[PDB]
């Protein structure tokens, strides 16, 4: 039975007991994550931006079975075309608005990445992405705001692949906290 969830806190406490099994009901994973209301007072400890790039900070560990971060982009910071590790992958707006361009998976053949589509998530919309569907890049193009994001990944994986538009080309690169539980972690 799924309710609204009240607060970050209840809605981390909603998610374990969505996370509590072996499979992933996703549709009612995004149904809660946008239900969520996001209010920046109770999570602006987690949010710590870099000035030069967007930043991860985690906020729950789930029961191993998830992490759950929070990404803060700057104006103009946005990601690599990246996969998701045969995870689950669902992104929350907190704040502001991010840019997703889908890709498909490359051939083997070294080609110019053409984009799929794109969209424009918006404040406490919730997006949802695994390798199946495809790649993405997700940007804040915003020059005056900055954007907040809320991610929950299952099962958690800390590497994942960028991917060079010119050509399809993979690299994999290893994910690094910002900060841990509100915690600076250099
Ligand atoms: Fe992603």
């Amino acid at each position: 039975e799924l309710l609204k969830p009240r607060t970050l806190a209840d809605l981390i406490r909603i998610l374990h007991e969505l996370f509590a099994g072996d499979e992933v009901n996703v549709e009612e994973v995004q149904a809660v994550l946008e239900a969520y209301e996001s209010n920046p007072a109770e999570w602006a400890l987690y949010a710590k931006f870099d000035q030069y790039r967007y930043t991860r900070n985690l906020v729950d560990q789930g029961n191993g079975k998830f992490n759950l971060m929070i990404l803060c982009w700057g104006e103009g910071h946005g990601s690599s075309i990246h996969d998701h590790t045969d995870s689950h992958c669902f992104l929350k707006l907190l704040q502001g608005n991010l840019k997703e361009t889908l890709f498909d998976w490359p051939d083997k053949k070294s080609n110019e990445m053409i984009k799929k589509s794109e969209r424009t998530l918006r404040e406490n919309q919730c997006a949802y992405i695994n390798d199946s569907i495809g790649l993405h890049r997700v940007e804040n193009v915003s020059h005056t705001e900055p954007a907040v994001s809320l991610h929950l990944y299952s099962p958690p994986f800390d590497t994942c692949h960028a991917f060079d538009q010119r050509t399809g080309h993979k690299n994999k690169v290893t994910m690094t906290f910002h900060s841990k539980f509100g915690i600076r972690t250099p």
